DNA sequence: TGAGGTAGTAGGTTGT
RNA sequence: CCUACUACCUC
């Protein structure tokens, strides 16, 4: 199993703290008029900002590398109209311990602080942040690329500064919203006001005048009442977009798709150039890239009637449960019936699973009406679980409404673009894959012995103010997906949590007969402070066993051979009760990165089965995700109940993945 | 709307 | 940490 290797990480180790960054210089804040109970974290952390030199905060306080002598330990800052005043005063030296997580915590606020107070004062260029800028990719006429790395520097357990690299580029403009666009180049989908940093979506320009147009005073003399108007010459108008609203002299342009991916070897290559770089410029020593060991990771045994390397064969071996069903026809274009090939596909695809199929035509069309709404109530009706859709590219507007209509008589919808030909496989053979998924079809499964035997997924909705807390689960070592909760922000509600994955356990015992010994609980990103407590108490108490487990898609940094290629599954083991894994393999790959929240299972036994849910996924056909089945189908879930609507559900078999 | 990835651009979860 | 969109590559 354990194919061992070794693979350093883009983290360096440098010098350890000397006698006195361990000793930081305590201070004390006297702020009158005496803040908030509500306005201190924001407030008490912009006076160290404030103070200069490398300060940060320390508790009620601030901590500082610099001798008092040096600090500006009077002045005034101003937050949200108020201006408090504030007093800093010299109160000793403190040793701090790294030893300790509390006390090390401060130090490495410092550091960063520190790193980023003396990057600063480089003849070197930008510091966006944490982010740094050495040379020039590239100067063209309106354009400039810069590139970079983005560093962080944190203290260890032993005391000494950790270097953590990622190169990265930044794409900046100099000319304005109207010499860029004199200059000749097609008009922008974003753009940011050149007097405040705020920025609109340019809709269009505006057929009116500058000085005669009707502001809610004039156009031209509002920004020139402002003192905007000074330095600078305003073109014409501009409808922006939060409802338009007037507004070019004074907006610029945000760069994006207008106008190159580093190569993985050429990557670790100027990762740890720029650690000898600000280790020798900085005076920290020379980097010592951190290495560790990996373990490359047993292979999934995916296999649809018949063992296959992916999901997409399973359309010439057969499904792994296939069972008797009907599927329809939408075609949004000219054309009538299925053309001959997507025919001839499905019946071969259904011949070898040992089901049979009866392929329908629907004579209706959208606009129809409700005269369409009854030709799929009448499909329903006749038994079609499923229905592709021949359209050229559609709106997103039409899109969701058809995608929603559909789903409001209970049948899924797979869209294909009608500019289709055989020799498109991929396209169209991926296109049956989602169907055959939304249809309610188990494509494929996995073969092997793994320590839970339910897996749900946990995620959250998005775009407006509101979001969806939605989970969907696995049974045995076929999938589903349950009603989603609306919900204020990112952490799911307590209960809500429980209540949905009681609805996979009871999913679970309607399949099998018997509730899940063990469960693997993943949730997508952190998981807010006691958002699980509800759940696991629950599962305790009914006797049955679990494991948490944060997946995190940032922040696994990245992770280079000592020599030699790239294995696929590794197993990285980091600290205590966490680890990485490179679950995938033209860039360079980001690590999922892993925490084990809850449960007594063995890292080394999570990560495995975490790796080969990766292999169960549906509609993924010729390609794995980087997550795992479930934690994907979370997000798409989610995601597309966000993006038309909770309302459509309700008549739509939990079996039946439609999200896909 | 074939799907997966990585790579940009914004804006911003939770809990400092 | 996450939520989106856009562009390139790949089967
Ligand atoms: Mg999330
Ligand atoms: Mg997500
Ligand atoms: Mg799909």
């Amino acid at each position: 199993h354990l194919g061992k290797t070794e693979v350093f990480l883009n983290r360096f180790a440098l010098r350890p703290l000397n006698p006195e960054e361990l000793r930081p210089w305590r201070l004390e804040v006297v702020l009158d008029p005496p803040p908030g109970r509500e306005e201190v974290y924001p407030l008490l952390a912009q006076v160290a900002r404030r103070a200069g030199g490398v300060t940060v905060r320390m508790g009620d306080g601030l901590a500082s590398w610099s001798p008092p002598e040096v600090l500006v330990l009077e002045g005034t800052l101003a937050r949200m109209g108020q201006t408090y005043a504030y007093r800093l005063y010299p109160k000793g030296r403190r040793p701090l311990d790294p030893k300790d997580p509390g006390e090390r915590s401060v130090l490495s606020a410092l550091a960063r602080r520190l790193l980023q107070e003396r990057l600063r004062r480089l003849e070197g260029v930008w510091v966006e942040g944490l982010a740094v800028y050495r040379r020039e990719h590239a100067r063209g006429p309106g354009w400039r690329v810069l590139g970079g790395a983005v560093l962080d520097l944190w203290v260890s357990d032993s005391g000494a500064f950790l270097l953590e690299v990622d190169p990265a580029y930044r794409i900046l403009c100099e000319m304005s919203l109207e010499a860029w666009l004199a200059q000749g180049h097609p008009l922008p989908k974003r753009v940011r006001n050149a007097y405040d940093r705020r920025t609109w979506e340019l809709l269009r320009l505006g057929e009116e005048d500058p000085k005669e147009l009707p502001l809610p005073l004039s156009l031209l003399d509002y920004h020139a009442s402002k003192g905007r108007l000074q330095g600078r010459e305003g073109g014409r108008v501009a409808w922006v977009a939060d409802k338009p609203i007037p507004h070019t002299g004074l907006l610029v342009p945000v760069l994006t798709l207008e106008d190159l991916s580093l190569p993985w070897e050429e990557r670790r290559r100027r990762t740890r150039e720029i650690a000898s770089w600000i280790g020798r410029r900085l005076g920290l020593g020379t980097p010592e890239a951190v290495r560790a060991q990996a373990y490359r990771l047993s292979i999934p045994k995916l296999m649809g009637r018949r063992a296959v390397s992916k999901p997409a064969d399973a359309l010439r071996v057969g499904f792994y449960r296939a069972q008797e069903t009907a599927l329809a026809l939408l075609r949004l274009d000219g054309a009538q019936g299925w053309p001959e090939f997507l025919r001839r596909a499905l019946l071969r695809a259904f011949g070898a699973s040992g089901a049979s199929l009866r392929l329908h035509t629907l004579h209706a069309h959208p606009s129809q009406g409700l005269a369409f709404r009854e030709a799929l109530r009448k499909a329903k009706e006749e038994g079609v679980q499923a229905v592709l859709v021949l359209t050229p590219p559609m709106a997103w507007e039409d899109r969701n409404r058809l995608k929603a209509l559909l789903l409001r008589e209970g049948l899924p919808s797979q869209i294909l673009n009608v500019p289709l030909r055989e020799e498109e496989r991929h396209r169209w053979e991926n296109a049956l894959l989602g169907l055959l998924a939304k249809a309610g079809l188990q494509v494929v499964a996995l073969s092997g012995a793994y320590p839970a035997e339910l897996a749900v997924g946990f995620d959250a909705g998005g775009r407006e103010s509101f979001r969806f807390g939605g989970a969907a689960c696995a049974v045995g070592g076929h999938l589903l997906w349950t009603l989603p909760e609306a919900q204020a922000g990112e952490r799911i509600p307590q209960e809500v949590v429980w209540d949905l994955l009681e609805e996979t356990l009871w999913a679970f015992r309607r399949k099998a007969g018997r509730l899940p010994s063990r469960v693997l609980l993943l949730r997508d990103g952190r998981v807010p402070q006691d958002e699980f407590a509800l759940a696991l108490e629950a599962l305790a108490r009914e006797g049955i066993a679990y494991d948490l487990v944060s997946v995190r898609k940032s922040g696994g940094g990245r992770v280079y051979p000592v020599q030699g290629r790239l294995a696929d599954g590794l197993y990285v083991p980091l600290e205590d009760k966490t680890f990485l894994l490179l679950t995938v393999h033209r860039g360079t790959p980001r690590p999922l990165k892993l925490v084990h929240e809850a449960g007594d299972t063995p890292l080394e036994a999570l990560a495995h089965q975490i790796f080969h849910l990766t292999r169960l996924y549906p509609a993924s056909g010729f390609a794995f995700p980087r997550l795992p089945a479930p934690l994907h189908l979370a997000d798409r879930l989610v995601k597309e109940v966000g993006r038309l609507g909770i309302r459509h559900l309700k008549e739509v078999d939990r079996e039946k993945l439609f999200f896909v």
